[PDB]
């Protein structure tokens, strides 16, 4: 059989009753871990993902000085690094989102404005997620250009340490990439490639992902730069990858599907994208060989996908 996958934007509310229900904030190592107030507020942004249904505005959420200053040391710091290690695509939108998203070190960004500029430059929206989400449900979600975002913040005891995605990541990592066009779209091949395929493709469209979305390096000009969420909102990280330590290659995805990686200390190894329309390309070639029985298309005037 094939397994199941929304058809239609408002089907994403399925995933919300799928996610791992043990968070990483029960973990004994965890920077909160020992926080009943922490493991509270937790909760109380889970009680929001969990309620939000397609079509609704995401909650406003009242940040504590706390959560504001723990931002503004992970913004401050991680700022300095992106004119010079950031690529053209996101260097080019920061301006705007200062503007216009209220990213500075003072404030933390409602969800609800990001998701309403998103939409603006290139129809992604946010929808604000409890937990973790299978590879299959998170990847879905792009197919209609839904990235499932989350809403709380690191612990305060370490601001320059998280051991999950968290608000920071979220916002100085994945969306300044997703208002470019390109890299919307190419996101995108990722989700419509992920759709009724078969687990076992799903984890080399997870590790794709991992290598392009997550820790990508783009070419621009005869220079390299970062576009990877998880390199562009670690600081340490961020200078690491183009400096002479690690060994980068061209992405290949028939080599990079299957490349193992450990999510724990600096990527050894990174892969380099030509360009985002590129990257493009090659995921449409590779979900071309993945075994389903169809085709799918994303049609935004209707949103919904189509089954060939
Ligand atoms: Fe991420």
């Amino acid at each position: 059989t094939v397994p199941w996958f929304p058809r239609t934007i408002q089907e994403l509310d399925r995933f919300a009753n799928q996610i791992l229900s043990y968070g990483a904030e029960l973990d004994a190592d965890h920077p909160g871990f020992k926080d009943p107030v922490y493991r509270a507020r937790r909760k109380q942004f889970a009680d929001i993902a969990y309620n939000y249904r397609h079509g609704q505005p995401i909650p406003r959420v009242e940040y504590m000085e706390e959560e504001k200053k723990t931002w503004g040391t992970v913004f401050k710091t991680l700022k300095s690094l992106y004119k010079t290690h950031a690529c053209y695509e996101y260097n080019h939108i920061f301006p705007l989102l200062e503007k216009y998203c209220g990213f500075h070190e003072d404030n933390i960004p409602q969800l609800e404005d990001v998701s309403q500029f998103l939409q603006t430059c290139t129809g992604f929206r946010l929808r604000p997620v409890a937990g973790l989400l299978s590879s299959r449900d998170f990847l879905g979600g792009l197919a209609f250009r839904v990235f499932h975002c989350t809403q709380y913040i690191r612990h305060g005891s370490k601001p320059m340490y998280t051991p999950e995605p968290d608000i920071c990541h979220e916002l100085l990592g994945h969306v300044p990439l997703f208002s470019d066009r390109s890299f919307a779209q190419f996101s995108q091949e990722i989700g419509l490639a992920s759709l009724g395929t078969p687990d076992e493709y799903i984890e080399k469209l997870a590790t794709i992902y991992w290598f392009t979305v997550e820790f990508g390096l783009c070419k621009q000009g005869d220079s390299i730069k970062a576009y990877g969420a998880g390199l562009l909102s670690s600081f340490g990280e961020l200078q690491y990858c183009l400096s002479e330590k690690p060994k980068l290659l061209p992405l290949e995805l028939e080599k990079t599907a299957i490349q193992n990686y450990t999510v724990t200390e600096f990527q050894p190894l990174y892969y380099v994208a030509e360009s985002f329309n590129d990257a493009k390309e090659k995921v449409r070639n590779f979900a071309a060989t993945i075994p389903r029985p169809f085709s799918v298309r994303y049609d935004p005037y209707t949103q919904r996908i189509e089954v060939l």
